[PDB]
């Protein structure tokens, strides 16, 4: 489905899958909530464990499944956007 960006708090992270406590999504028109993320065969990195905030990307496919792609570092509210 299509990629739409996606920031938050990691909740929890998981085998294949985990909870980040994401803002709203001006890509989604979402509300913040706790919601699980699927993570692809390649894994997770680190720096994105419970507790840090980071910057992802995810695709949302026709079903309403929520598939992470690429996530990176960010700092309280991401950063500055010109």
């Amino acid at each position: 489905g299509p990629e739409h960006r996606a920031v938050g708090r990691i909740q929890s992270i998981g085998e294949r899958s985990l909870i980040i406590a994401h803002e709203a999504i001006p890509s989604a028109q979402w509300g913040a909530m706790t919601m699980e993320f699927a993570a692809p065969p390649a894994g997770l990195p680190q720096g994105l464990k419970a507790g840090d905030r980071v910057a992802f990307s995810f695709r949302l496919d026709p079903h309403g499944m929520a598939t992470l792609v690429t996530v990176a570092p960010q700092v309280q509210t991401a950063g500055a956007k010109p």
